[PDB]
C-alpha cells in the first residue's frame, strides 16, 4: 500500500509579484497570479484544500475558492480545480496537480503585512503532502513544506526612475529674460534601461503614478547651475525622488 505522501513540487508566479521559496513578495496595487504544482508516487490526488492553520494537516478535504481581503476592496484568492480531483493519473510528473492563486494588494494595506496560509494535498491513501508543524510558533516558514506566505511590498522598491537623456536641460535664456521655466517634472522622467517600465495606474480606482517636483522647489530659473528633486509617486503611494541638474546660461 501506498506510505508515500505526495510532493510539492514547483512554484510559478507571474505580474506583481517576486517568488522567494514558498513567500510572495506582492508589490501592491498590482494583479499577479500563481501556480503551485504537485505529484504522487500513485499518480493520483483525491483531495486539496486552502485552510488558515496546520492544525486540519492529516484530514483529508477539499476546498473550492478560498481568499482573504487585502484593503481598497482587493482580495487573494487560492483555488483548486475540484473537478481534476480523485482522477487516474491527475499527479504525475508530466501531468502535475496544479492549483492556482490571484489578486492583488491595495494602497492601504500596510508594507511588511504577513498572511500565512496551508495548502494541502491527499492521495487516495489519505498520506498528505507537508507536515503539521505550525511555521507561525516556530518562527519559521520553512519547516512546513505546506505553508506559504503573502507579503506585501511598496511599489518604490520596485521601480527605479532614471532621467531621459534625449530631452534637453541645458538651457539659454532669452535676450530679456532673467529666468526659465523648467515646466512639467514628467517629461525628464522613465525607467531606468533594463529595469520594469513605471506603472500607469494602479488597481484601486482612480489611482495612478504621479510626476511632480518636491515641495519647495522654484521652477523658475536664473543663470547658474541647479539640482531640482522630482518625486515619482506610485498608485500606492510610495515614492521614489530623484535629482536632476539643468545648466541656465545668459545669451551671448
Ligand atoms: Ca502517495
Ligand atoms: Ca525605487
Amino acid at each position: 500500500r501506498d506510505t508515500e505522501k505526495p510532493e510539492l513540487q514547483k512554484i510559478t508566479v507571474t505580474g506583481g509579484a517576486v517568488l522567494e521559496g514558498q513567500k510572495f513578495k506582492i508589490y501592491r496595487e498590482e494583479n499577479f497570479s500563481a501556480t503551485i504544482e504537485f505529484t504522487d508516487n500513485s499518480g493520483r490526488i483525491e483531495h486539496a484544500k486552502f485552510v488558515p492553520t496546520a492544525v486540519p494537516a492529516a484530514y483529508p478535504a477539499t476546498s473550492t475558492v478560498v481568499s482573504f481581503t487585502t484593503s481598497n476592496g482587493q482580495s487573494i484568492s487560492m483555488i483548486v480545480p475540484t473537478n481534476k480531483l480523485a482522477k487516474d493519473g491527475n499527479a504525475t510528473a508530466s501531468n502535475p496537480f496544479t492549483v492556482s492563486i490571484t489578486g492583488s494588494v491595495g494602497k492601504n494595506q500596510a508594507v511588511n503585512s504577513l498572511w500565512t496560509r496551508y495548502v494541502f494535498t491527499y492521495d487516495q491513501e489519505g498520506n498528505f503532502s507537508g507536515n503539521t508543524t505550525d511555521v507561525g510558533l516556530v518562527k519559521d516558514l520553512t519547516a512546513n513544506p505546506a505553508a506559504i506566505q503573502f507579503e506585501v511590498h511598496a511599489q518604490s522598491e520596485k521601480y527605479e526612475p532614471a532621467i531621459n537623456a534625449e530631452v534637453n536641460r541645458n538651457f539659454t535664456l532669452t535676450a530679456n529674460s532673467g529666468t526659465v521655466s523648467v515646466g512639467e517634472a514628467s517629461q525628464y522622467i522613465t525607467n531606468a534601461t533594463g529595469t520594469p517600465e513605471l506603472p500607469t495606474t494602479g488597481i484601486t480606482k482612480g489611482t495612478r503614478t504621479t510626476y511632480t517636483w518636491k515641495s519647495g522647489t522654484n521652477t523658475n530659473l536664473s543663470a547658474g547651475r541647479h539640482t531640482l528633486t522630482a518625486v515619482v509617486t506610485y498608485p500606492d503611494g510610495s515614492t521614489d525622488e530623484i535629482d536632476v541638474s539643468f545648466t541656465v546660461r545668459p545669451q551671448t
